[PDB]
């Protein structure tokens, strides 16, 4: 025979697809009847081919009626390869999926801003802002009298130690001074201290400093002293080198 | 005639599938028959449908053995469009793929804990642990104290610069202090330091501060000093104001 | 019949597919007359197979003649159900998009070397180079007299404040001395300095300690100082015990 455009025949319920086995065209008009049955590619009513080449192959395909899809197998010597199910736009759509030209860092969606970073070390210079406290090692401040401060530091003394000098702990304004002046016998000179006495001085004495003859006085006096002289005075009968100290601020 | 029940035949080898132009259906039975022909969709035995719907449109399907696909194509103009291989189960499966609807930074699999940071500045007070050492610009310490160590510093001294008063130096505990005391004519006088020593007076002396009488006596004396007082003597035959220095810890 | 080698027919312009609804099979040879048409699956010209099977069940296949792709539909029910059209090699490969295995941190290309990081804290011993400068908080060296320095600290005096002894400004070099000596009446005594002075001893003074007789000379004298030694003289007529200071540098 030949293909009819009437098909071969209805399929009922419980027909095993491997025994339709001649060719032609068959009908499943019930979804429940291909469930009833064995191997077909989808419980679905549809439309069967058989298409019988030869005792050796015979193939068949399988368009399921709401166009789940479309079915193919053949069988070859005996046995049944698996139907194949051909993809189809009712399944998916290609688009919908990432393609490997659009897969890296910038294309990525989501990104955090910034990163919890790991464990690392710096520079001090990329410390740009705030002042380090002494909690931390720091002095607390930006200025050398903050620090000072903070750490609870004194300043330097200055002095000029020379045979004629002075001596200043500018902690405090403190100033010492020394020097010698030649005094007439049993009478006064005036001393210039090394500096002025920023704004007074507050004592000085003198000293004899040659042997001075044992059963003779030999008295001094350090008096009237302004923020740049004094009057030593020398009890000796003999002129005589006495020499000072002066203090004051 | 028409497509009948039976196949129009076998292919053999070396058929070109360009040459099979009238209607039909045909079954190659051996993959290396295909082998050995011309434009065979795929090297595999099949089976290939023949719809020559006019001179200027013959369509052609093909069907593998074994499901490697199904193939369809169709000569127009004198021109054969190449085949189409249909996708199937039995390529890939869509759900293998990433969706763009998956491809954000949360669902990235195998990301880090941390990353590694690039070039960046701090404020000061993002620093909330340790003890920055003199190596890097600290004073190695939390302590006042200790900073001063890590540093070599002293302490400020302290002062009272009154008419009467001292001078301490706090690195050692060095007190100096002064003033002055009307005595009596050949005669003791008690002072009272302006603060008391802590521990011990070292040491004094006692100055004339008058224009005192040139051959007549005006020596001095500092003598039983204890933390709170001394004694200053006076040898001027007349009363006289002396003053005095003081020092002790 | 039965269906022919030769086409039922040529498809003319304006075909409304859902009115072939008899077996069989059609060419439409010019896409211009399936743009004038109803229910085509594509604008081409193609090939149309009808499958009527029964009343409720009418199939439809459509190849198109460019390979475009192939279709199919079934009227069930008095409803045309859509055309599906098949996906094949011409359309997508999948090779070309990303597999859900594929999708990991590593495999990422394009990240970045180093990430942005988010605010965070350090321990100072992640500081390993540099030096903080006094502008936050620093000391502006990594020795001792550079962070002295930088934050114009003096340095600790030094001392030893016993009966006799010394005290030391290590700021500028400046050593006072002091003790106490036995004089011979009307005589000179000479006394060590508890330290050496390292370069010049630059003053001193000697006091008297005792109740010296009034009416009597009491002077005194501090000369001739090396670094080691000096001389003191006592004016008193009697044995007596003077103390002295002593300062240089
Ligand atoms: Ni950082």
């Amino acid at each position: 025979g030949s293909f009819t455009k009437e098909a071969d025949g209805e399929l009922p319920g419980g027909v095993n697809l491997d025994s339709m086995v001649t060719s032609g065209w068959w009908s499943q008009s019930f979804t429940a009847q291909a469930a009833s049955g064995a191997n077909y590619p989808i419980v679905r009513a549809g439309l069967l081919h058989v298409y019988a080449a030869s005792s050796n192959f015979i193939y068949q395909t399988y368009q399921a009626y709401d166009g789940e899809s479309f079915y193919f197998r053949c069988r070859h010597s005996n046995t049944w390869f698996p139907w194949r199910r051909m993809w189809h736009g009712g399944d998916f759509n290609p688009s919908d999926y990432l393609l490997k030209s659009g897969f890296y860092w910038n294309a990525l969606p989501g990104k955090p801003a910034t990163f919890p970073p790991s464990a690392h070390n710096h520079d001090v210079g990329q410390l740009t802002s705030g002042i380090l406290p002494l909690a931390r090692g720091g002095v607390g401040s930006n200025t050398a009298a903050g620090a000072r401060s903070t750490i609870g530091a004194g300043v330097p003394a200055t002095a000029s130690l020379g045979a004629s000098g002075w001596w200043r702990d500018n902690d405090t304004g403190l100033i010492r001074q020394w020097g010698q002046v030649t005094c007439p016998a049993d009478a006064d000179a005036s001393i210039t201290f090394p500096i002025p006495f920023p704004t007074l001085c507050l004592g000085g004495y003198a000293n004899q400093t040659s042997a001075f003859h044992p059963g003779t006085d030999a008295s001094t006096g350090f008096r009237g002293a302004t923020t740049t002289t004094a009057v030593i005075r020398n009890g000796y009968f003999a002129q005589a080198v006495l020499s000072w100290e002066a203090f004051g601020r």
